[PDB]
DNA sequence: TTTTTTTTTTTTTTTTTTTTTTTTTTTTTT
DNA sequence: AAAAAAAAAAAAAAAAAAAAAAAAAAAAAA
């Protein structure tokens, strides 16, 4: 029983702890047992770790806690010894073997399972250790390099403030204040801290539950919110704006900016098992409030810092302002003057360009979402009516339509001639072309950048054409919720779903496998499916699916005769007891007396039709049998006859991945909900507002010309009125995507 | 100071138009 | 002869208007 598992563990250590080959298995243990101790100690009953590195290749973490498996199978050994009521218990495993106030459990790693680095890089493990220290307020952790004397006292009282110190150390900032607060509010405590420097650089580090995220996440988009609305207020209540003649926005505050963020949420969700980006939609509003009450509270209880922090805000402004181009003020329509703008324009109020926007929009229905949420001063709407003209087909005379006019007119570089053409009149530097996110919406897309790419062609040029990128489903699971793209995005996500909270058993007794290892498994099972999907018009489906679980067939076997037939019997009699359809598999053999290759053929008899698929010398080095080799080689011995998951509360014992993955995603889809807009009509203003209008939470994307010859000829190919190219160009490109 | 006709509700009855995309023909224009 | 331009077949994206039927307020003719 439990040496079933440990030696399961034990064949594949880096399916488990991670890559050993750069010493990151040696790492993964020292954090495990530390945050073992870390977690004993948030229960108030532990204050130091001693974490000992001795000379030996082993280390030893102390706890004073109240005190009395991957980590036992993978050490050689293992020292626990129980210091609890005045009493000394002393109990050592050796590969999982017993041989019979907290503890200091002095593990030794065996030398075979990790390879190329033996001793411990200790400025790693110090600067976890730091972090953790700021981490965790209030906890002692003592690194004690033996080897090589060194010792070290990780211990702060103000924790995050002591981390932003800490960065800020060896940079200058800018005042010596620094904001902080540790507010609790219905259990997701959170943290933050600010102090700004003469860097002009952004470093925001966020963390959640000890865990630091990369790709940032709700928790930072709150921030970010926050920081800029309050910022905005006090700019405005003060009035230094006026005096400085710019309007501070973001990526000015944000600029020379250093801060730390963490959260500690109950049940957090995350983007992936690799935990880069924290998806959890309740932690956006706590950091909101709490920033937006105590960052106000403290400009107002700190003048001195407000106006530093004015004043290279304004200084930032200032920069921003004059890298732009030269410009003059333009008319914008209004309640009392109209300036012959057509009808269907909402106009805005900001009468400088360069900080207005223009956004096209598919229709009246969109314009009447897009214009009940946006901000009245900057951005302006014009509905256009369905698709438009192809100017490209068209003639120059041709262009007398209802919506290319109104095009013309609201940008106003009066380009219908080319005479009166004057790109250094238009009225808004920033055109958004807002389709709708169906197929549709991209064609409208293309004939809109045809338009403006053919005929304003120096608008494109100088970067003031952009493309927004609307959502087109929202998913939702009790409380979560999502904006999705396109449909890989929802395929990532139902994958993501689907491994989210899920343990995979290879044996009964047996520990569950890393989400990252788990998460790289199904990517090459779902690449593997791509493909043999691809290749289910040369060869069926069952037997490339068979192929995985099979030995390997090289080209050495090839010359052997008998080799080749046990392996192609072998292959069609498991076919054959895997049959849920009237097929019926046969095995053959081609002898080429010219290479002496005796090739497998399997004959295949369904619904009354018989075929032959014979698998030649180019399909055992093509390519794709490469791949299948590979993930079968990965997933040989994945699954013992007692395997079984889990999804937390639920269970079920399990004999195939295939019956794994149908049952993760069926369990995944249990609770879920899609909804598809079919155009910004179906979306509410405040949707519209949160997910690509407002310049917080923005994704736009600057249209820009690489090569003019190149893009002229696309351009002629795609939308010109000879179908022939247009044909071999969609032709090709489907060959393109079948082939690899 | 007085008629008269015009706007607005909210349920009813009615219709109308503009583009994309590919072959194939028919005008018409040189 | 030759090129260019318009129309129509069928699925897609967009939208536009005319009147009844009461009350009650403007905003001009008289």
């Amino acid at each position: 029983k439990v040496l079933k598992g440990l030696d399961a563990v034990r064949k594949r250590p880096g399916m488990y702890i991670g890559d050993t080959d750069d010493g990151t298995g040696l790492h993964h243990m020292v954090f495990e047992v530390v945050d073992n101790a870390i977690d004993e100690a948030l229960a108030g009953h532990c204050k130091e770790i001693i974490v000992t590195i001795h000379a030996d290749n082993s280390v030893s973490v102390q706890d004073d806690g109240r005190g009395i498996s991957v980590v036992n199978a993978l050490s050689q050994k293992l020292e626990l010894v129980i210091q609890r009521e005045g009493k000394i218990h002393r109990q050592i495993y050796e590969h999982g073997v017993p041989q019979a106030t907290g503890t200091m459990v002095r593990f030794w790693p065996s030398l075979e399972t990790f390879t190329n680095v033996t001793e411990f890089e200790y400025e790693i493990l110090a600067k976890r250790l730091r972090e953790l220290s700021f981490l965790n307020s209030g906890v002692s952790i003592r690194l004690r390099d033996k080897r090589d004397g060194k010792e070290d006292h990780f211990h702060y009282e103000g924790g995050i403030k002591a981390f932003v110190e800490y960065l800020n150390k060896n940079k200058t900032p800018i005042h010596p204040n620094i904001f902080y607060f540790s507010t609790e509010k219905d259990g997701i405590g959170v943290e933050v801290a600010l102090q700004w420097n003469d860097g002009f650089q952004e470093n925001i580090y966020c963390f959640t539950n000890n865990i630091p995220q990369r790709d940032g996440g709700t928790h930072l988009a709150g921030f970010r919110a926050a920081m800029t609305r309050t910022l905005n207020a006090y700019m405005d209540k003060e009035g230094y704006s006026k005096k400085a003649k710019v309007s501070a926005t973001g990526d000015d505050a944000r600029e020379g900016l250093i801060a730390v963020v963490s959260v500690k949420v109950p049940d957090p969700k995350f983007s992936s098992q690799t935990k880069d980006k924290l998806v959890s939609s309740e932690v956006k509003s706590a950091v909101e409030q709490q920033m937006n009450e105590l960052l106000a509270e403290y400009l107002l209880e700190n003048p001195t810092d407000a106006k530093i922090v004015v004043g290279k805000i304004i200084d930032a402004a200032r920069a921003r302002e004059a890298a732009r181009r030269a410009r003059e003020m333009t008319r914008r329509k209004g309640a009392l003057d109209l300036a012959g703008l057509p009808g269907k324009l909402a106009d805005c109020q900001e009468r400088d360009p360069a900080l207005s926007e223009l956004y096209l929009v598919e229709g009246d229905s969109a314009g009447g979402s897009a214009k009940q949420g946006r901000n009245r001063k900057n951005q302006a709407i014009l509905p256009l009516k369905g698709k438009i003209l192809n100017v490209e087909k068209a003639r120059f005379d041709k262009m007398l339509s209802s919506q290319e006019v109104a095009t013309l007119i609201t940008a106003l570089g009066c380009g219908i001639g080319r005479d009166e053409y004057n790109p250094d009149k238009l009225r808004y530097h920033s055109i958004i072309i807002m389709t709708d996110a169906d197929v549709d919406g991209s064609h409208i897309r293309t004939l809109l950048l045809t338009f403006f790419y053919r005929q304003m062609p120096e608008i494109v040029e100088r970067g003031h054409v952009y493309i927004a990128q609307p959502p087109l489903y929202k998913v939702k699971k009790g409380k979560q919720e999502q904006y999705i793209k396109d449909d890989e995005a929802m395929d990532q996500y139902q994958i993501s779903i689907a491994l989210d909270g899920a343990t995979l058993h290879t044996n009964a007794s047996a520990p569950a496998l890393a989400g990252e290892a788990l998460e790289k498994l199904v990517s090459e099972y779902n690449a593997t499916q791509k493909m043999i999907n691809r290749m289910e018009r040369r060869y069926p489906k069952a037997m490339l699916k068979e192929l995985i679980y099979q030995p390997t067939l090289t080209e050495a076997d090839l010359s052997d005769e008998q080799t080749v037939t046990r392996w192609v019997n072998a292959l069609v009699s498991e076919l054959n007891d895997k049959e849920q359809h009237g097929s019926q598999w046969k095995f053959d053999v081609h002898t080429n007396a010219e290479q002496n290759l005796f090739e497998p053929i399997v004959r295949v008899r369904t619904h009354g039709v018989d075929t032959d698929y014979p698998l030649d010398h180019e399909f055992i080095t093509g390519g794709e049998y490469r791949r299948i080799c590979t993930l079968g080689e990965k997933l040989r011995g994945l699954l013992e006859e007692d395997a079984f998951i889990e999804r937390g509360e639920r269970r079920q014992p399990v004999a195939s991945f295939e019956q794994a993955l149908d049952w993760l995603v069926k369990e995944s889809r249990r609770g879920l909900s899609i909804q598809r807009y079919k155009g910004l009509g179906e979306m509410n203003p405040e949707q519209l507002w949160e997910t690509t209008m407002d310049p917080e939470s923005r994704r736009m994307l600057r249209v820009t010309v690489k090569d003019a010859i190149a893009a002229d000829q696309l351009f002629t190919t795609l939308m010109g009125d000879a179908v022939e190219p247009r044909r071999a160009f969609i032709e090709e490109n489907a060959l393109k995507a079948a082939n690899i």
